[PDB]
């Protein structure tokens, strides 16, 4: 029934990501 | 039924991110 | 039924963040 | 430390391109 | 410490392009 | 610490590019 | 440290390009 | 340290190129 | 039944942020 | 029932990340 184009990407050319430390 | 161009993206060419620490 | 251009982006070329700490 | 999460709901019933990053706990940069 | 979270509805009828990142608990910079 | 949150509705109708980041608890940039 | 984490819905009805990463705990870069 | 998870739900009726990568615990780049 | 041009971005060239901390 | 283009794709070109140290 459905008729969609469905084009979906992600940007990331240098992610660099130092989180750490998490408590929760 | 339903005709849509569905196109989205990110932009991140350089994350860079410290978190450090969390409580919850 | 519905006939949508859907174009979404996020502007991120350099975060660069520091939380610290957080209580909740 | 610890954690109690509940119940949590994220209904949409249309998005034109709506922009709804909804994130719960966690660490992400994409 | 501690949480105690419930009962959260993010209902939306219709967003022509309208921005709405409810974003509950969480460390994210896309 | 702790943390009591309940019954959070973010309903609209129509937003014609109107910008309702209602974002609960957390810490995002973006 | 723990965690107590329960009843985590995402239900969505119809998202026409919806940027929803309604993401849970954990630590992803893409 | 410890965990305790339960009660996962994602359920979507429809999602027109919707990103919703919502990941639980791990540790992932694609 | 709908015709929208739908395109929304971001702006954040250099987001830098110092929360500190909470309590709720 | 349903016809649809569902062509859907990654952007990473050269993620570099360092997680450090995680308690949940």
């Amino acid at each position: 029934n459905f008729l969609v184009h469905s084009s979906n990407n992600f940007g990331a050319i240098l992610p660099s990501t130092n989180v750490g430390s998490n408590t929760y």
